[PDB]
DNA sequence: GTAATTAC
DNA sequence: GTAATTAC
């Protein structure tokens, strides 16, 4: 639910709340966290790395 | 190559 | 079915 600074497919930076988040690694095993985002301007979906202590 | 996830 | 998301 924490907003994140991401670059959109339109090439603008924005502070968005990811629609869905997860860590890319087996459950309990640690890896990079990824968010699914949606661009308010283009409507396009995109993914972006999340900050490491991001609440999953 | 692949981890997890999913829009397309 | 594929590529997008980073990092190993």
């Amino acid at each position: 639910k924490k907003p994140v600074k991401v670059k959109t497919p339109a090439g603008k930076e924005a502070e968005l709340v990811p629609e869905k988040v997860w860590a890319m690694a087996p459950k309990g095993r640690k890896g990079v966290k990824i968010g699914l985002f949606k661009d308010p301007e283009t409507g396009k979906y995109f993914r972006h790395k999340l900050p490491d202590d991001y609440p999953i």
